C-alpha cells in the first residue's frame, strides 16, 4: 500500500522540470520538488525506494543540452541529489533495473544514436559500460523481466525499428529477440506478468495506439486492445496489474490523458488526468512523498 506513480520532466513549447504524483487509489495529484535541471527524453526508475531520473535533454529557449545526468529523489526529503553521470549523454534514453542496479542504454549524444550501455551501482555512486547492443537505438523502450534486459525499437539514425534485443547479464551479450509486428520509435515499453508490453509510438508515419505484447516462452508478438489515444513518446509503468500509460503527443496535442489497461479484461480505461500535457516524461513508482 501507499506507492504512488510519479512522472518527472516532460515537454512541452519546452522542457519541464514538473514532479507530480498521482495516486491511483484516490485520483490525487501532488505537485512535488522540481527538477534542478528540466529535461525531457528523460527516463525514471526506482532503486531501493529512491527515485532516479536517468539523461534526457534541456530544450530552452536559450539552447539545446543532451543530459549524461543520474539525478535522484528521496520521497522522505521531497530533495533531489545529484548522483554519478554517465559517461555519455544520453537523450531519448531507456532504462532498466536488474538486482539493484540500473541499466542505461541507448540514446543520443548531438546527431550521434548510441548503441553503447552502461550499468550503475547505487552502492559505489559509479557507473561502467557494459556490452553495446546490436543495433544503435534512440527511443528506445526497455524494461526487465526474468534479470533478462530488453531493448524494444527505437531510431538508429537513418531507420525506425521494429527490431528487439535481449541482453544476458550473465554472458554480458545481446542477441536479437522476435522483431514486433509493428515499427515504433518512442513507445511506452515495461512488463506484466511473463510479457513485454509495447505501446504506441512512431512507425514514421502515424502515431499508433497500438499495443502488442512478447511472450517470453513462445517469442511471439501478439496485439492486445488499442489505447483509446494515439501516443508517441508517453509515459508508461505498472501499478498493481495494470499497464497506466501517460501523456504523449497524437499527432495535434500533447495530451493531459492517463490510461490504464486491464489485462483480464483486455481493455483500456481513462482514468485520469495530469495537471497539464506533455511528452517525453520519465515515469516510476514508489512510496508516498513526506
Ligand atoms: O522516431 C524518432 O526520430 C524519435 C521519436 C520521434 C521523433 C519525431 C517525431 C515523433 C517521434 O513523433 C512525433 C513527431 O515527430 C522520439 C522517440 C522517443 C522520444 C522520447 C522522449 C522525447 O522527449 C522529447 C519530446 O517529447 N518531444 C516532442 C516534440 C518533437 C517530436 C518528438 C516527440 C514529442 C522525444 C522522443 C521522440
Amino acid at each position: 500500500v501507499g506507492r504512488l506513480i510519479y512522472t518527472a520532466g516532460g515537454y512541452f513549447r519546452q522542457s519541464l522540470s514538473y514532479l507530480e504524483a498521482y495516486n491511483p487509489s484516490n485520483g490525487s495529484w501532488l505537485r512535488l520538488a522540481d527538477l534542478q535541471v528540466p529535461r525531457s527524453g528523460l527516463a525514471g526508475c526506482v532503486v531501493g525506494g529512491l527515485l532516479y531520473a536517468v539523461g534526457g535533454r534541456n530544450n530552452s529557449p536559450d539552447g539545446n543540452t543532451d543530459s549524461s545526468a543520474l539525478d535522484c529523489y528521496n520521497p522522505m526529503t521531497n530533495q533531489w541529489s545529484p548522483c554519478a553521470s554517465m559517461s555519455v549523454p544520453r537523450n531519448r534514453i531507456g532504462v532498466g533495473v536488474i538486482d539493484g542496479h540500473i541499466y542505461a542504454v541507448g540514446g543520443s549524444h548531438g546527431c550521434i544514436h548510441h548503441s553503447s550501455v552502461e550499468r550503475y551501482e547505487p552502492e559505489r555512486d559509479e557507473w561502467h559500460l557494459v556490452a553495446p547492443m546490436l543495433t544503435r537505438r534512440i527511443g528506445v523502450g526497455v524494461a526487465v523481466l526474468n534479470r533478462l534486459l530488453y531493448a524494444v525499437g527505437g531510431f538508429d539514425g537513418t531507420n525506425r525499428l521494429n527490431s528487439a534485443e535481449c541482453y544476458y547479464p550473465e554472458r554480458n551479450e545481446w542477441r536479437m529477440i522476435t522483431p514486433m509486428n509493428t515499427i515504433r520509435s518512442g513507445a511506452g515499453v515495461c512488463v506484466l506478468h511473463n510479457c513485454i508490453y509495447a505501446a504506441g509510438g512512431y512507425d514514421g508515419q502515424d502515431q499508433l495506439n497500438s499495443v502488442e505484447r512478447y511472450d517470453v516462452e513462445t517469442e511471439t508478438w501478439t496485439f492486445v486492445a488499442p489505447m483509446r489515444h494515439h501516443r508517441s513518446a508517453l509515459g508508461i509503468t505498472v501499478h498493481q496489474g495494470k499497464i497506466y500509460v501517460l501523456g504523449g503527443y497524437d499527432g495535434h496535442t500533447f495530451l493531459d490523458s492517463v490510461e490504464c489497461y486491464d489485462p483480464d479484461s483486455d481493455t483500456w480505461s481513462e482514468v485520469t488526468r495530469m495537471t497539464s500535457g506533455r511528452s517525453g516524461v520519465g515515469v516510476a513508482v514508489t512510496m508516498e512523498p513526506c
